[PDB]
């Protein structure tokens, strides 16, 4: 029986009702299915040689893998019912602007601090210099800053899934046309999460402040990738453009 902010005045903390957990397994398992290597990935990895890292000989290297890391975000929203349940340039919109902030994300949450290293699609670990110098530029110190940051959160697979899932309904991407829906599935999967934070006890204070201010900085990171990506359409080649690459960023 959502008071919510009555329940908010005495001061409990809500977890989630019983449909909630529904709606967390179901978003849940779509980004474990989804995330390549799962909870393997840390052996599974070949770091990329300190020689390679625009540097175009590493820019090939991440074009390489980018069409798969592309394909796995589709995949995770397609396992959404909320994202089934809208129109097909709805849809489009929405994956084309939260492709990269749920990138970010997935390379974000595998920073290593023991090497200095985030890794790809679970396949390859770079540094900070080879991802900057093979096309990122400062959007590669935006992720590691952000990895590095998020050490702290100590994220588990639902947590990163839902921030996806709140990533994916964004109302605000130019040319919707179900916004209002959007902005309900929306509020419905920051509610499951806050309660599912609630349900976590961090031990740190003001959590949930504090990694919604991480939606925006992946925000961020997506908005300045756009850019990053004219700047490299005019320095690397058309040829080393895998075509979803170039769909998906325009
Ligand atoms: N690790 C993630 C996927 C992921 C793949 C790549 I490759 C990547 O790096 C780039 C580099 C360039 I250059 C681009 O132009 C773009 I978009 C992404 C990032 I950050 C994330 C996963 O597990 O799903």
């Amino acid at each position: 029986s959502h008071m919510e902010e009555l329940q908010k005045s005495i001061g409990h903390k809500p977890e989630p009702t019983d449909e909630e957990w529904e709606l967390i397994k179901t978003v849940t398992e779509a980004h474990v299915a989804t995330n390549a290597q799962g909870s393997h990935w840390k052996q599974k990895r070949k770091f990329l040689p300190e020689d390679i890292g625009v540097d175009l000989e590493a820019f090939s290297h991440f074009t390489k893998i980018i069409t798969p890391a592309i394909t796995r975000v589709v995949d995770f929203a397609k396992k959404l019912p909320m994202f089934c349940e809208l129109p097909c340039e709805d849809q489009i919109i929405l994956l084309k602007g939260c492709c990269m902030e749920i990138m970010s994300l997935r390379a974000a949450v595998r920073y290593d601090p023991e090497s200095e290293t985030l890794t790809l699609n679970g396949e390859m670990a770079v540094t900070r210099g080879q991802l900057k110098n093979g096309g990122l530029g400062v959007v590669s110190d935006a992720i590691f800053d952000l990895g590095m940051s998020l050490s702290s959160f100590n994220l588990d697979d639902t947590e990163v899934a839902l921030l996806q899932a709140v990533l994916l309904m964004s109302s605000d991407r130019p040319g919707l046309a179900c916004v209002e829906r959007i902005e309900k599935y929306q509020d419905s999967f920051l509610l499951a999460f806050e309660h599912y934070i609630n349900y976590r006890k961090h031990h740190v204070t003001h959590f949930w402040p504090k990694l919604l201010m991480k939606v925006t900085d992946l925000r961020m990171i997506g908005a300045c990738h756009a850019s990053r990506f004219l700047h490299m359409k005019v320095e690397c080649p058309t040829e080393l453009f895998p075509p979803l690459f170039l769909e998906v960023f325009e």
